[PDB]
């Protein structure tokens, strides 16, 4: 009824803080190239295996979004680190929208918490 909600805000806040480590080493003058692309592959790893675990079903298509979302902001990660981002308003869209379907996982998993906590004060 509830636990699984806790999960995917957990996931959420796992994902925010490796969407952070990526921008901070997007945003450095030498990105090192091996630790972003493990902060890549550990956000990946993250939300897949959420995926694969989320047993409410719209979790599950905000997930999917994210996903896509996720891959959208990949797409800017220039071949060469050095140079320079090749599209700036695109890279800072495909940010705002991955940001804003993380924080509202959080909100959707926390209107589950609420409504199952309601239907827990009537069952007994």
């Amino acid at each position: 009824r509830m636990s699984h909600h806790y999960a995917t805000i957990e996931v959420s806040q796992q994902l925010e803080q490796l969407l952070g480590d990526q921008l901070v080493i997007l945003l450095r003058e030498t990105p090192d190239g091996q630790a972003l692309e493990r902060s890549q592959n550990d956000f990946r790893r993250v939300l897949e295996q959420g995926r694969a675990n989320t047993v409410d079903s719209a979790e599950q298509a905000a997930l999917d979004g994210v996903r896509d979302a996720y891959l959208q902001l990949q797409a800017h990660t220039p071949a060469l680190l050095e140079a320079p981002m090749a599209d700036n308003d695109g890279f800072s869209e495909a940010f705002n929208g991955l940001r804003l379907r993380l924080q509202d996982l959080q909100q959707l998993a926390l209107a589950g918490i609420s409504e199952a906590e309601t239907s827990a004060r009537h069952r007994a």
